[PDB]
């Protein structure tokens, strides 16, 4: 068959029930995960492929990076609950990964100071039972499926993406086989 269980994708063997549709979990530590966000745009790419009104998830893990690491799953609690993903997540990226800026929880306040968060906005949710609450759900839902690595894509609790068993001599390819893989699990 041309999509096969241990090729472009694998089967858990406990799938988790009332899971989101399209799940991804990503670290700001985690080089393959800056690729898939500054490279290829995979949540983008999978977004077009699938229908309009489907819900992807996207969510920061703690097991990277220990203590900076575990602030920046609750700065990206932060990120959803202001819905700021899109003017933080390239600015994080860089901060942790390129520049060596991102040392501290109040360099990555910075980040959404500059991003034009106001800083009473920023501390205000920072300290929220709401963010409380959504750092609780990121862990949750990694824990569900046991995730020891990112990136990591889960669609409807029951299907894990396997890029390593994808094409990439062509970084356009791979997108759209990552893609189109998304679009058929979506679609089983
Ligand atoms: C074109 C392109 C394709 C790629 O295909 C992948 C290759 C590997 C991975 C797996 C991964 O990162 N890991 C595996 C399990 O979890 C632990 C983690 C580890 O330990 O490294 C994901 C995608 C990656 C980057 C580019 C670019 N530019």
């Amino acid at each position: 068959a041309q999509y096969e269980d241990g090729k472009q994708y694998t089967t858990l063997e406990k799938p988790v029930a009332g899971a989101p549709q399209v799940l991804e979990f990503f670290s700001f530590f985690c080089p393959h995960c800056y690729q898939f966000e500054e490279v290829l745009h995979i949540s983008d790419n999978v977004k077009k492929k699938l229908p309009e009104g489907v819900k992807m998830t996207k969510y920061h893990v703690n097991f990277m990076g220990g203590d900076l690491g575990k602030d920046l799953t609750q700065a990206w609690a932060v990120a959803m609950a202001l819905g700021v993903e899109d003017k933080v997540t390239v600015p994080l990226f860089e901060g942790v990964q390129k520049t060596q800026t991102i040392r501290s929880a109040s360099d990555i306040r910075d980040v959404f100071i500059n991003a034009g968060i106001k800083g009473e906005e920023y501390d205000a949710a920072w300290n929220s039972f709401v963010v409380k609450s959504l750092v609780a759900q990121q862990e949750k839902a990694a824990a569900d499926v046991q995730l020891r690595g990112v990136p990591a894509m889960f669609v409807n609790g029951k299907y894990q993406l396997n890029p390593q068993g994808m094409d990439t001599s062509n970084m356009d390819v791979f997108v759209q086989q990552y893609a189109d893989t998304v679009k058929y699990l979506s679609e089983k």
